[PDB]
């Protein structure tokens, strides 16, 4: 079909965190049906970033989630038109991130456009002081609602000084054309930052994502 075994992507983010505006550009690739991918990102404006990269890392790809055959792969089916999503993240210390995204397919590649606004992070908190050390593996609980696919997750960021820093994330994913919605299931995700330069202006990431049954 139109999604191959191997697919490349291009991503653009504009964003702002606590007033600091930035842009990021990137490129990636992976195995949609295997649920694997990598990306190399660069900050093209407003670098070096005066906040933790970990609040950006999960915003850069839902077509690359391995699904068993009997769970409708709603986000794969949305193509070539693609899909949109809208995400709210509430961090435990009052930080808030909202994100919007458009995905489409152009000349055999995915094209992702992201906008992000983070606000109300305490200035001494672990985001503005760069004290996070990456994401624990997590599970997004998916379920259909009101003509769209919803995802909920509790994210846990590791802190450099021991301990964890949590967020509650809810996401609405909506296909540009009406396609087959799944029922309730789970997506296990591990996301690692595989390399970075000293100021996180060039970052590489790797993500593995797999759909699992919640019932039966």
């Amino acid at each position: 079909a139109i999604i191959k075994e191997f697919m490349r992507f291009k991503v653009h983010m504009e964003g702002s965190v606590n007033g600091h505006e930035f842009e990021i550009e990137g490129e990636g690739e992976g195995r949609p049906y295997e649920g694997t991918q990598t990306a190399k990102l660069k900050v093209t404006k407003g670098g070096p970033l005066p906040f933790a990269w970990d609040i950006l890392s999960p915003q850069f790809s839902k077509a690359y989630v391995k699904h068993p055959a009997d769970i409708p792969d709603y986000l794969k089916l949305s193509f070539p038109e693609g899909f949109k999503w809208e995400r709210v993240m509430n961090f435990e210390d009052g930080g808030v991130v909202t994100v919007t995204q458009d995905s489409s397919l152009q000349d055999g590649e995915f094209i992702y456009k992201v906008k992000l606004r983070g606000t109300n992070f305490p200035s001494d908190g672990p985001v503005m002081q760069k004290k996070t050390m990456g994401f624990e593996a997590s599970s997004e609980r998916m379920y259909p609602e009101d003509g769209a696919l919803k995802g909920e997750i509790k994210q846990r960021l590791k802190l450099k000084d021991g301990g964890h820093y949590d967020a509650e994330v809810k996401t609405t994913y909506k296909a540009k054309k009406p396609v087959q919605l799944p029922g309730a299931y789970n997506v296990n995700i591990k996301l690692d930052i595989t390399s970075h330069n000293e100021d996180y202006t060039i970052v590489e990431q790797y993500e593995r994502a797999e759909g699992r049954h919640s019932t039966g």
